[PDB]
């Protein structure tokens, strides 16, 4: 039978519910605010994309986050995977308070941008999503991640005129053919780096259990370990640390962070010398204003900066 992208209108039988205030999560602010690049609004206010090799459509009211899956409706198993994805364990309201009480600029911005939170992403997925492109702009990375998924990850399902592949496994990326293929897709020289990091993870660190150990490790160790990988520098490593390795204190520094720091906070390098040195300084700067969940505080201001 031909499968359509579902709505709350087309087939109510096929939806479960997670009790979730629109104060703790706005999907229109999280799913395409530069954290994950695999979610798409196919029909109005309905978010469809791949998660852990299963296709989901998501939507919400003021009370309830509504979920449907494409493999019948979601289990406890499958709803516990969304609960940990959105990190609903953590009270965002108790962060938007603590960030308010130290940051007057937050309190003004955070009126209009409620319910921005971090996703807990898959380490492999996140790592390769950030090394396949410049990270110039959301649209660039979103297209590259799709091309990458279309050619290296297994076909999963058709929905309307759209075919969903899963995120590539390390073996598909690590093969002796990977680069020449990846360069078809437009990755340029970053095709070298995609292969070599996959090769490195499988054949020198024990495969993805390595990244799970970094998730267990403290921030500094995982960062450092992430930078030994080809194609990974300081910004990408903090992205991964923040977004996949449970390091809320990570503050990935790039030219938008600089722009926000300077215009909105009055910040300049105390070194008096953008550089490796000064960027490290700016991330120290933000950790010390915002606290242990500093990245999550960045997330809000990034949503606010895209509008
Ligand atoms: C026009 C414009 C304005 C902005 C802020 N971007 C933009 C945003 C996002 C990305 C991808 C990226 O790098 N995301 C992140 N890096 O650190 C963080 C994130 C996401 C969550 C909070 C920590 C690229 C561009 N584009």
């Amino acid at each position: 039978s031909h499968m359509r992208h579902r709505t709350l209108s087309s087939s109510p039988a096929l939806w479960a519910s997670i009790p979730c205030p629109r104060s703790e999560l706005r999907l229109d602010l999280v799913l395409a605010s530069g954290q994950s690049f695999r979610w798409k609004e196919q029909s109005p206010a309905h978010w469809s994309g791949v998660l852990a090799d299963q296709v989901w459509t998501l939507t919400q009211t003021e009370d309830q986050l509504y979920c449907t899956v494409y493999r019948s409706r979601p289990t406890l198993e499958e709803l516990e995977t969304l609960h940990k994805y959105f990190q609903l364990d953590v009270s965002l309201a108790q962060l938007y308070s603590h960030w308010a009480s130290v940051d007057s600029h937050f309190q003004r911005v955070a009126q209009k941008f409620q319910g921005v939170r971090l996703l807990r992403q898959d380490p492999t997925e996140c790592l390769f999503s950030f090394i396949c492109s410049s990270n110039n702009n959301i649209a660039r990375i979103t297209g590259m991640v799709e091309r990458l998924c279309q050619a290296f990850g297994p076909r999963l399902i058709q929905l309307d005129d759209v075919t969903y592949h899963g995120f590539p496994n390390l073996h598909a990326l690590a093969g002796p053919e990977a680069e020449t293929h990846l360069r078809k897709l437009g990755l340029g020289y970053r095709a070298r780096y995609v292969r070599a990091s996959a090769k490195a993870i499988l054949e020198e660190q024990g495969g993805p259990a390595w990244l799970q150990q970094l998730r267990v490790a403290p921030y500094e160790e995982a960062h450092k370990a992430l930078c030994t990988l080809p194609g990974v520098g300081a910004k990408v490593a903090d992205c991964i640390c923040l977004m996949a390795l449970d390091k809320p204190q990570a503050v990935p520094v790039d030219v938008h962070v600089w722009q926000i720091a300077h215009r909105d906070y009055g910040w300049h390098p105390k070194t008096s010398q953008p550089s490796p040195l000064a960027n490290k300084e700016l991330g120290n700067f933000f950790r010390n204003l915002w606290g242990p969940y500093a990245g999550w505080a960045q997330a809000v201001l990034f949503s606010a900066d895209l509008r």
